[PDB]
């Protein structure tokens, strides 16, 4: 059954048949709905070529080239492939389109009005962990352009049977090093107190500072990960300032202009990327709310409410709300003036909004996990929490893969 | 390890298994290859047998006898009840029973710490519109309590084979008018106007402010619905002031203090009680955000706003934000000092978090709908945001039923 979808605010209403198109079960059930879980529980050649073919039909159809010449030829070179190895490989134009698709189904990204707009660059021709560096390094380069962040990817060479996979061992490219003490509390950001820990075992002499940048960790097939120190110049960080509360630049602040998620599998028409670190930009909620107010995070709330002179003896001065708000505020106006790009949650959920109507008109649908499109502060005031949403799983994907160590 | 859902909390490294989710009989809206957990309302003598035996099977439990012989000489009368008439009656203690159960069942409900503390007013005695008046009158004066908030349920006839339904046709025991202007707009509560235009059309005489308390329309079985008029008196309210912006009183904003919810059915056993009002307190959140602010109710965010004399022509000043946590101080400042209970977004979560880990032990999980739980603003700065969540249907259940005409 095809589901209805409503918008409470408006009163209008669609229905979802991209649902239809889903080959990949989710965690839920009749009995019961585990949608609000962040990970799957869990985490032959028919298989792997029915799921070539529909991707190669998906790359035509985009082309409009659907039935031609050159679509039955390529259906048959990736047949004769498979049947032959066991697997196949993909011409760059079909990478660079099932890019950009794993991005468009993401369910869990606010971002997708830009999906079309992805530099990616190819790095399947990539042999070693030092040549990974090199490519990672100009995609940094590329994709901070100074400021004006431009969306990019680079994928390394897929999983191959008999092998090692290529794997980026760091969450993302700019992670602030996380230092446990021997009495248990953390100095830095304590969601990295593992590659942390990893990084100075694999011979990095550490820091002991709470925004200490950490070397990269970069393995290539069956060998010991190797440790790459990142230019500082390439780095592009943001000083943290309130416009009104001139204390706040004395908190010591900042974070990093350029989010680079690098531990996620991308898969495209049955083939998978162990390796292949994306970037866009930031919505100022990631870092405003979460990594800087959550309580297992840098949990600053407590000593900005202090410096705001607010009552924090009780929750019912709302004294955790109007610190985050500040907080908030304050890594937009350091972004806007360090002249880097950054979406507030506003923006970027209105930004959403025209993305679902857009993907309706385009694909009936738009697969979608409202838990994480609503932002973390001023749920309610943004439109999206009054938009019903369907989650699916459409491929080409990015997928969660274990921790390779 | 367990096959059983695995539920974590990714705040502190928590991990539980839902085991009571086994004990669910009732399909909820999702599947393997769609999740509709955003959706707000999704789309016989055996049967009710079936029913009626499981939740007699739980009062036995509930009070530690089951086997025992007073248990099953009252499945057996039960059986011989449903057998001669097509239904059967509850006890008076198993009506009790059944209610709190149904409250504790709530998967939406984020103050169920609260749950066994619940007064059942047996109405099941009543037979006319008047006199369901009367019943509603004393609910709401016991459930008021002069400020100082107690929570009940007054629980009319069951539905019976042929005859008419009770129906309380209001949402909820207090409601603000809504009044369509001729220029399209609403003056009052946008969210009642479809209730104010069918008091108008059963003889109410209809005022024109902001804050008008509608009258009840009761149906008792096979009449239509009679009018009834609340005493002022019995109707608390509570004007609404700031603590340090001292215009704010000037708004003229109010709401009532009792969350009297009347339009939902209770059922129990297979019976079904569709006229069963219950009534708690308010999270602050549900006035100053949602019915203050969302822009479909009574929008105040943009006035509020250009009072404090925010940038409210772009989003990036966070005037949204700035303006829902001040009307939300308000609120909470406002019903402190009248000294009518209400219970702020934090201590909410937090006792809801309590809530969970009590029922891990008594029951093995707890039914939760995670975009409901968590509050409309600061979503992040509450515990349960961080808290995955199993949600699934159990019974005794409250359930929402179509509108009477
Ligand atoms: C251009 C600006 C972009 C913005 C503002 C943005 C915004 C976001 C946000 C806020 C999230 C939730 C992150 C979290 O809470 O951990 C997210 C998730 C994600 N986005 Fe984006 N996005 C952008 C570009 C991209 C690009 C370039 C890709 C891939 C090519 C991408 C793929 C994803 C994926 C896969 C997720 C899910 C991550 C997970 O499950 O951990 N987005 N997006
Ligand atoms: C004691 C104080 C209580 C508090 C603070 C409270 C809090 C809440 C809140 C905030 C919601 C969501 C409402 C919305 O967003 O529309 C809710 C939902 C609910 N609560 Fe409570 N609750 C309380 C007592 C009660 C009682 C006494 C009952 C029943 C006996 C009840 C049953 C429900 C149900 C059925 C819902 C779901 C409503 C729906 O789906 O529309 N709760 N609770
Ligand atoms: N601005 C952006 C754009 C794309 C992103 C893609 C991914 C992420 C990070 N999401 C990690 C979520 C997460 C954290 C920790 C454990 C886990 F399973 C999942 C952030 C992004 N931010
Ligand atoms: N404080 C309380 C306690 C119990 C409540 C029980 C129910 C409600 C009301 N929720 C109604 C939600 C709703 C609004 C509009 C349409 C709809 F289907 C559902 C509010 C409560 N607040
Ligand atoms: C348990 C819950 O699903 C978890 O905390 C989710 C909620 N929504 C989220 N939304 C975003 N955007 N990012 C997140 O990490 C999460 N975390
Ligand atoms: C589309 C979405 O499910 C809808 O707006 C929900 C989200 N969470 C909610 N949560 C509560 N507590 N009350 C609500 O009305 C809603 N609305
Ligand atoms: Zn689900």
């Amino acid at each position: 059954k095809f589901p209805r979808v409503k918008n409470w605010e408006l009163g209008s209403i669609t229905y979802d048949t991209l649902c239809a198109q889903s080959q990949q079960d989710g965690p839920c059930t009749p009995r019961r709905c585990l949608g609000s879980l962040v990970l799957p529980r869990k985490l032959p050649a028919e298989q792997l070529l029915s799921q070539a073919r529909d991707f190669i039909n998906q790359y035509y159809s985009s082309i409009k080239r659907s039935g031609s010449q050159a679509h039955e030829e390529r259906l048959q070179e990736v047949e004769a492939e498979v049947a032959s190895t066991g697997t196949y490989h993909l011409r760059e134009s079909e990478l660079v389109f099932g890019a950009k698709q794993a991005w468009r189904n993401a369910p869990r990204c606010v971002g997708r009005i830009q999906w079309g707009k992805l530099q990616v660059f190819d790095a399947r021709d990539c042999s070693s962990a030092q040549e990974m560096f090199t490519y990672i390094c100009n995609h940094i380069k590329y994709a901070t352009n100074r400021g004006n962040l431009r969306s990019a990817i680079t994928v390394f060479p897929q999983r191959a049977p008999g092998r090692g996979d290529f794997r980026i061992w760091n969450s993302q490219l700019v992670r602030y090093a996380g230092y446990r003490q021997q009495d248990g509390s953390v100095r830095g950001d304590p969601a990295n107190v593992e590659i942390t820990e990893l990084c100075i075992q694999h011979g990095w002499t550490p820091g002991n500072g709470r925004f200490d940048v950490l070397p990269l960790l970069l393995q290539a097939p069956d060998e010991a990960p190797e440790l790459f120190v990142l230019p500082p110049e390439l780095v592009l960080e943001v000083p943290l300032e309130h416009p009104t509360l001139e204390w706040f630049a004395a908190l010591g602040l900042r974070w990093y202009a350029l989010p680079a998620v690098s531990n996620m599998l991308l898969e495209i028409g049955g083939l998978e990327f162990s390796a292949a670190p994306f970037s866009g930009w930031y919505m100022s909620t990631e870092i405003g709310t979460r990594n800087l107010c959550d309580p297992h995070r840098y949990n600053i709330l407590e000593d900005v409410a202090v410096c705001m002179d607010l009552d924090t003896r009780t929750t019912s001065s709302l004294w955790k709300d109007k610190a985050a708000v500040e907080i908030n505020l304050a890594v937009l106006h350091s972004f806007q003036l360090a002249k880097v790009t950054i979406v507030d949650h506003h923006a970027a959920t209105v930004s959403f909004m025209k993305h679902l109507d857009n993907e309706q008109k385009a694909r009936g649908g738009c697969p979608a996990d409202w838990a994480w499109i609503v932002p973390p502060i001023s749920g309610s005031l943004t439109p999206v929490f009054h938009q019903e949403m369907v989650n699916y799983i459409l491929s080409p994907a990015f997928r969660y893969q274990p921790d390779p160590w």
